[PDB]
């Protein structure tokens, strides 16, 4: 469970990310098929993409970059209480994307690694600390969702 002053922490340096949510999010999946290239194979909609160049020029990649940012954004200004948030999100990624934890944990990853690197100065130790512990949370409860589904994980 986070404190209130974790989840500020996490929604301070998320107020940054919506001046640009598009972009950021570009940066993100673009990081997460470089660092971790079989998360891209899950996308039958994206895994002809060769090169980051082709991954940048892709609106639809932009387009959906869009979508999954605002729904982590929704998740976490929940703090906590996403309960009605991650029953869709968690069924579709259990029964029909086929999404594992550890690429869940890969995509986190990714996050932290563009907020460090774009946000300096709302993303320190106990920021990004505080945005793990967010993201391990939303884990946890996507994991606990998938074991009822009857997904592995
Ligand atoms: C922060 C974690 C994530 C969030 C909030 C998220 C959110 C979403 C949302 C809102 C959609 C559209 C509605 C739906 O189908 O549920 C979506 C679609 C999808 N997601 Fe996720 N997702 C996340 C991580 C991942 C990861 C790590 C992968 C793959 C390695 C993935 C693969 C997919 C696929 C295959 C689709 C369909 C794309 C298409 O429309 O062609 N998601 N996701
Ligand atoms: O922070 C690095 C560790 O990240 C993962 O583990 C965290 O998140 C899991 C959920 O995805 C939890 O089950 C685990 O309890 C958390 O510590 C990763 O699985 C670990 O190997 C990493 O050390």
């Amino acid at each position: 469970v986070l404190s209130e002053g974790e989840w500020q922490l996490v929604l301070h340096v998320w107020a940054k990310v919506e001046a640009d949510v598009a972009g950021h999010g570009q940066d993100i999946w673009i990081r997460l098929f470089k660092s971790h290239p079989e998360t891209l194979e899950k996308f039958d909609r994206f895994k002809h993409l060769k090169t980051e160049a082709e991954m940048k020029a892709s609106e639809d990649l932009k387009k959906h970059g869009v979508t999954v940012l605002t729904a982590l954004g929704a998740i976490l200004k929940k703090k906590g209480h996403h309960e009605a948030e991650l029953k869709p999100l968690a069924q579709s990624h259990a029964t029909k994307h086929k999404i594992p934890i550890k690429y869940l944990e890969f995509i986190s990853e990714a996050i932290i690694h563009v907020l460090h690197s774009r946000h300096p100065g709302n993303f320190g130790a106990d920021a990004q600390g505080a945005m793990n512990k967010a993201l391990e949370l939303f884990r946890k409860d996507i994991a606990a969702k998938y074991k009822e589904l009857g997904y592995q994980g």
